[PDB]
């Protein structure tokens, strides 16, 4: 078997000349040469069979990424595993090798308005498809946006993705959450489980603001600091916006805070396109019900050069799928990856 950093990475004879990339949630990431398609590819090693939550996250993502087919969503080219469930300890997912992620690009490169406009268009075009499938990504951030050498953008990592459930979105004040803190909508800290489409639009708003200044707009250092970052710019919520929050603990926490004024967008971003800031305002709307939807964001004048709804496909079939033990999930993972076996 092929070794990387003294660890097994046996991607068989199809994939050769491995180079270390980094560490994923369930294992190592390497680049390799695909001897069949004659190109270098990205491969991720996943060892999730000892825990139920890691099995659920792996199965969910494989299921979603195998059903989805969209230019702005990363596809799964191949899945490498042992021929039997007994011999299967690891899972290798193969994807097109992308040049960079928006995270690494934002650390050293100034984005022109043209690049910002084109990246946002592709994010929302990919998101329109995801949402039409009744799926929420729930972890949209710059490192989950991959780019090739010609700036083609692809949404990746559906490890925290759920089927949309707006009727069971309510929860109490200060409910724990799993998604990356800086891209969390204000309602997460107040009364929401992140089961509504409006949660992804907030994250896209945060990405748009990050693209305009190369810095995360709300870098909260801890759970409650994140809300205080959001309120420091949006300002105190209106009486109407507070009235919409029925949870007393959440409403009274907001009421206990001193008045904060709204920071004008053109003050935070003085070189930004005015149409870009008008769309940013609609994505970074405090009230989830008034926050713009993915299709209305695509129709916004800022994205006029690209908007073409007949060229913005929707999923053919929306999704439907944790209490299952790791043993039953391993078998479901085995079954879900069977199509990639030589026979
Ligand atoms: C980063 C990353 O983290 N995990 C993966 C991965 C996930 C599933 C399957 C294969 C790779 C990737 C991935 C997927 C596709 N292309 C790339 N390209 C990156 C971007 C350039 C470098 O930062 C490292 C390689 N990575």
């Amino acid at each position: 078997p092929e070794m990387v950093r003294g660890q097994v990475f046996d991607v068989g004879p199809r994939y050769t000349n491995l180079s270390y990339i980094g560490e994923g949630a369930y294992g190592m990431v390497c680049s390799a040469y695909d001897n069949v398609n004659k190109v270098r590819v990205a491969i991720k090693k996943i060892s999730p069979f000892e825990h139920q939550t890691y099995c659920q996250r792996t199965l969910r993502e494989i299921k979603i990424l195998l059903r989805f087919r969209h230019e702005n969503i990363i596809g799964i080219n191949d899945i490498i595993r042992a021929p039997t469930i007994e011999q299967m300890k690891d899972v290798y997912i193969v994807q097109d090798l992308m040049e960079t992620d928006l995270y690494k690009l934002l650390k050293t490169q100034h984005l022109s308005n043209d690049h910002i406009c084109y990246f946002l268009y592709q994010i929302l075009r990919g998101l329109k498809y995801i949402h039409s499938a009744n799926v929420l990504h729930r972890d949209l951030k710059p490192s989950n946006l991959l780019l090739n050498t010609t700036c083609d953008l692809k949404i990746c990592d559906f490890g925290l993705a759920r089927v949309a459930d707006p009727d069971h979105d309510h929860t109490g004040f200060l409910t724990e959450y799993v998604a990356t803190r800086w891209y969390r909508a204000p309602e997460i800290m107040l009364n929401s489980k992140g089961y509504t489409k409006s949660i992804d639009i907030w994250s896209v708003g945060c990405i748009l603001a990050e693209m305009l200044s190369n810095r995360p707009i709300f870098p909260g250092k801890h759970y409650l600091d994140q809300l205080n970052h959001i309120l420091g710019i949006l300002g105190s919520p209106s009486q109407e916006d507070l009235n919409c929050i029925i949870n007393l603990k959440a409403r009274n926490y907001l009421l206990s805070l001193p008045h904060k004024n709204k920071v004008p967008w053109n003050r935070l971003f003085p070189n930004a396109d005015s149409k870009a800031l008008d769309l940013l305002d609609k994505m970074l709307t405090f009230n989830p019900h008034k926050r713009i939807e993915v299709e209305q964001a695509l129709a916004h004048p800022y994205l006029e050069q690209y908007y073409d709804p007949s060229d913005e496909p929707i999923a053919e079939a929306p999704f439907k799928f944790d209490d299952l033990p790791k043993e039953k999930l391993k078998e479901l993972i085995f079954e879900e990856t069977a199509r990639f076996q030589p026979g």
